[PDB]
């Protein structure tokens, strides 16, 4: 229930997962991951650090990512309204010690 | 290719997608749709409407989608740079009459 693989989880603090690149995630032409893929790894693991819903986010492709790589998600959670149950988590993905991808994601109770 | 079934295609003005949500893109009991499938549409259509990579995007999801429900998202390129090679792609996601998911995307 989470793209890619949990390595490190702190609830309502941080989270880490892995997504190796294979051929399920990219386009043949030229060997490049499909950005939802990024986007999905990221999202899940927003999800991952609170049952429940982003409502919007903000994200941007950095790198584009080729198979064979391994994306490390470290996701923070950044604010927390007690009241209202939202929650800002934002995530920032790398390979290596290149970011490939950024958002910043509002989640809901 | 593309998340959900093309509908309509007129390379660089628009495209309309369908995605029908079946249980293996949903998690519970009242069976929601995962937010990222929205978007997993949305951008591939994006991409489709052009060889060409999403750069950024502001994205809104509206409603929690059920499964069973038919999601239909409209792509629209709202700007084209030859300047930039920046065009700029809008999505709505429907469900009836209602959206559920709205974009900006910026392609490079």
């Amino acid at each position: 229930e989470v793209i890619g693989e949990i390595i490190d989880l702190e609830l309502d603090d941080q989270a880490i997962s892995i997504l190796e690149i294979k051929q399920e995630h990219v386009f043949s032409r030229n060997q490049i991951a499909r950005g939802h893929h990024l986007f999905a790894q990221a999202n899940s693991l927003a999800v991952a650090v609170i049952l429940a819903l982003t409502a919007s986010a903000d994200i941007r492709f950095t790198r584009q990512v080729k198979q064979g790589e391994r994306v490390v998600a470290k996701a923070k959670v950044t604010a927390v309204e007690k009241e209202k149950g939202r929650t800002v988590v934002e995530v920032n993905s790398y390979v290596g010690e290149e970011i490939v991808f950024s958002g910043r994601f509002d989640m809901y109770r």
